[PDB]
């Protein structure tokens, strides 16, 4: 349940890492959630708001990079 009055998406991600599980509303975007570090797509929605959680998935991808392999599944 955490809003986000500004867009910035560094620190979105930044700051999921322990918010990982919940949902925000950013200011930009919108209703966000996110389980686990994995921003969700609550739907189709517009261009503008997917390819921004695409981004910032691949934000994360960046900040970790590791990805440690436990359940990731075949």
């Amino acid at each position: 349940m955490r809003v986000f009055p500004v867009y910035a998406p560094k620190l979105i991600v930044k700051h999921a890492r322990i918010f990982l599980t919940g949902v925000i509303w950013v200011k930009d975007l919108g209703r966000l959630e996110f389980e686990k570090g994995r921003f969700l797509l609550p739907r189709k929605s517009l261009p503008k708001v997917k390819q921004a959680i695409l981004e910032l998935n691949e934000l994360i991808e960046a900040q970790n990079h590791q990805t440690k392999t436990a359940l990731e599944h075949h």
